[PDB]
């Protein structure tokens, strides 16, 4: 198996715009910390609105016609996005540590599961860049239409702590695809692995300022994207809350393109005609992976009442023994919550769930002294009203919850004002496709929970979003649509 | 040809809620007015929130699972719409009396315009219905993946006074044929013909609740749909200002998916080698169609300067034997602006084209009579920095530019916070491809002005608009996208 990259220096800790490394306008570096111990890995150059500025300057100009990134073949931009597939798979180890040390991320883990997904998300969309086509179309009269799918210009993005490097590329990908310009913010956390990949753009060889990169908090660099009169589009992953802020910003300024992932309070429902032990293991992923942090996370999962002792026993069997640890140790499952912040909303959440009558099966406390870990924790016997029911808890924290007809369960599945994902467990295909067409999510695993696919798009129904990442969808939020309507002597078929 | 409805008597004017006709929770009522007369047609119900929430009551229900509309086949969504289509036809010349009263279009042209329009828009949405295809996906992995387009749910609909039946039928078809329900809330200048398809909408038999019709004011019942937080996607026809409160509205409220369809101030290309006879009547057109109420309207046309003199010529004497009159009258090319407030910016505008040195060839003033007529304008000498050439006038006051070169023209062309469309004028090819190529603008025609067709998709770049409507991709406004993703045994190709 790979091992932590020994040593790890972080070289790229500056501003990239342009395609070079600048220092904050103020002067400022922000400290950046390990969540499993709470100690300084290192500082970053602190962007605030004027970096905003210069960098949309950089992107406005990368984007003028005649411009080379203008001017390259779709299929060359493809290439480019190739390369960079390429140098993140020779990279893989040292972004994977990074992905480890700075996320809390099992080092295993974010080499085989994110790192894997990154390099994929390049390949996938470096096959799309020539393969976006308008129509030509049988209009009524005498004209010639057709459809130009252009670019629309400048790209906000702003992007989240759980899955830092993966959500760059779930962003830039489709976006450098269609031929736009880009400027990212990763999280003021997890600014790391997205300034190493300005180092990779660079060695791919795009054009200066296509990829200009941002570090820096929500209200300085984040507000002056969202806010941007010279920025086209944004794209943001993040919570319902700041979601909502963003929809608002993008209305009082200049009514840029708005897509939104956000979060989840996600339902798997178990049948008793399910495989149980595939369906506890499957459930137990659903809830834990990423320290729970993922707005997939499986956190109302319904079973059957004729299972329900048994699926609790074995769920609960199943987070006792589940490894909490230092994420570069091969044994470790779980490293620690991503800052004090986060930890301690979850542990307030689950005091709700012990105060209003949920049964703690195991966990509920913290693990250790340094760093941000918390024991894998069990609910059963949750109601919907329950806080712990409502609340996205991004923690360690599995619910279960008990029903009785296929007509309750899919009633409370939908009971919700997020709509992310869902899944259902059984071996009856009239069941299967009941629930799954029921279900109001983006994305409904049927026998399965947390099958992503660069292939498949990926959004919110209801609160959870706008719009959709990954696929061929995915490049819809990227272009603008043009008619051309040309006057012809006479139409024939 | 067609005359205009004798002695039209007004039958509806209640709200229409689940297929009923109802009066306001309030109890009030507000007038409409005849715009050539200025005096009162009749009194309408007046919704306010109350009577909103009512009718998202009865849409909500009628999107319900295992409804008669969520039931229907695909197919027979489709044939209502044909069916409404037919009843559109039998009462085409009520409806085009009713659009000409109200709303001071000239008959002759309501009929064969806006009428045309609403028939073609309800058939070519029929055929759509059971052609809504989703995909399977060859994702990575062990899985069957496939999508299913949904319909959203409740879809909130504002629409304008300037084209009232048409935009009722640009909204509600491609609603209808996805899927959804409908809260849609006219104009309250011009509310009498939506409330008459009501009529139609339940002589088609449309379930109850599918459709309901809301007349009343933006601050009440139009701000009551963009906040409310049971709708799911809102439409939008109006000005940029009111779009931008819109937009904020959803991001304040649940999220709701926006779409807008804004202001222009749109460009028209005159290249030397155009035909004149064609080019000044398409020009002409382009701007003072539909009293000079249009989005699309090309307000700014850009002449070649060896050819400038001779286009403003022919321009004024066109302006000048434009006839302004009663709407019935067959011999009006030009009816009433639709109201005092109106009146008085276009006036005012005006006014401000001749502060600023613009050279007003003729018309400028109101024309005296009953009514909210004024004369066909036209101004030359218009340069960039005056207000004529940056705001939106919304009446029948033409402006004429001139430029020396291509580059030039494209420049100041896309020098424009909007961009809904263009359009230019030549016979070289590589001048048509080269200027329609580099248009910031959602239409552009070539050779032509306001080809607008029910297969082609409408709407703007930048501050004119997000999203489009008609053709193929209007339908993409009106969907919810679900993946699913289904674990199997063994995969093969
Ligand atoms: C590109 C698909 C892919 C392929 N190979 C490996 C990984 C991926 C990939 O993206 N996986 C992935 C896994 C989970 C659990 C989540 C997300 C992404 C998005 C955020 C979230 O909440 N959950
Ligand atoms: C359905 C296409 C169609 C077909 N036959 C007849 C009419 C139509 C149709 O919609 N025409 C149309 C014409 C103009 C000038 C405008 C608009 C619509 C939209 C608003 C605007 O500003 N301008």
């Amino acid at each position: 198996l790979p091992s932590p990259t020994p040593n790890l220096e972080i070289k790229y800790t500056k501003i990239f715009i342009n395609n070079e490394w600048q220092n904050s306008e103020s002067g400022r570096v922000f400290p950046v910390y390990n969540p499993a111990t709470g100690e300084q890995v290192c500082e970053v150059q602190e962007a605030d609105k004027a970096d905003i500025d210069k960098a949309v300057q950089a992107a406005r100009l990368a984007f003028s016609l005649g411009s080379v990134w203008r001017r390259m073949d779709a299929s060359e931009r493809g290439r480019l996005l190739d390369k960079l597939a390429d140098l993140v798979e020779r990279d893989r180890a040292v972004l994977a540590t990074m992905e480890s040390l700075n996320g809390g991320k099992p080092f295993l883990q974010a080499f085989y599961v994110d790192l894997q997904g990154v390099i994929k998300t390049f390949r996938y969309y470096a096959g799309w860049a020539d393969k976006i086509h308008g129509m030509t179309i049988p209009v009524d009269g005498d004209y010639f239409t057709f459809t130009r799918h252009e670019p629309i210009g400048v790209c906000g993005q702003i992007i989240p702590w759980n899955f830092p490097l993966l959500m760059f590329a779930w962003k830039i990908a489709p976006a450098l695809c269609c031929g736009n310009t880009v400027v990212i913010k990763p999280a003021e956390q997890t600014p790391l692995s997205a300034l190493y990949m300005g180092a990779l753009i660079k060695e791919a060889g795009f054009p200066p300022g296509v990829i200009n990169i941002l570090p820096g908090y929500g209200p300085t660099a984040g507000a002056a994207i969202a806010s941007h009169i010279g920025i086209d589009k944004i794209a943001f992953t993040g919570s319902t809350e700041v979601g909502k802020l963003i929809q608002e910003a993008a209305g009082r300024s200049n009514l840029k393109r708005v897509t939104l992932e956000l979060g989840g309070k996600s339902p798997n429902i178990i049948f008793a005609d399910a495989d149980l032990d595939y369906a506890v293991e499957q459930a137990h992923q659903g809830v834990f992976f990423n320290q729970g942090q993922c707005c997939t996370a499986g956190s109302r999962i319904f079973v059957e009442e004729s299972i329900y002792e048994e699926f609790v026993r074995r769920s609960v069997e199943r987070a006792k023994r589940r490894v909490v640890g230092s994420p570069f140790d091969p044994t470790t499952e779980q490293g620690p919550q991503i800052d004090k912040k986060q930890y301690n909303k979850i542990l307030e959440l689950i005091q709700s769930g012990v105060a209003e009558g949920a049964k703690l099966e195991c966990g509920g406390k913290g693990l250790g002294r340094k760093g941000f870990f918390i024991e894998p924790t069990v609910f059963s016997n949750v109601t919907d009203d329950m806080r712990i029911a409502k609340e996205e808890i991004f923690g360690p924290v599995q619910e279960i919850l008990r029903f009785k007809t296929m007509d309750e369960v899919i009633e409370r599945a939908n009971n919700s004002d997020f709509g992310l994902v869902a899944a259902v467990f059984t071996n009856d295909i009239n069941k299967a496709l009941t629930v799954s067409s029921a279900m109001q999510a983006g994305t409904v695993w049927i026998n399965c929970y947390n099958a992503l696919n660069a292939q498949s798009p990926f959004g919110g129904f209801k609160m959870s979003g706008n719009g959709r990442e990954m696929g061929e969808f995915g490049l819809r939020e990227y272009s603008e649509v043009k008619t051309v309507t040309v006057k012809i002597p006479q139409k024939n078929s």
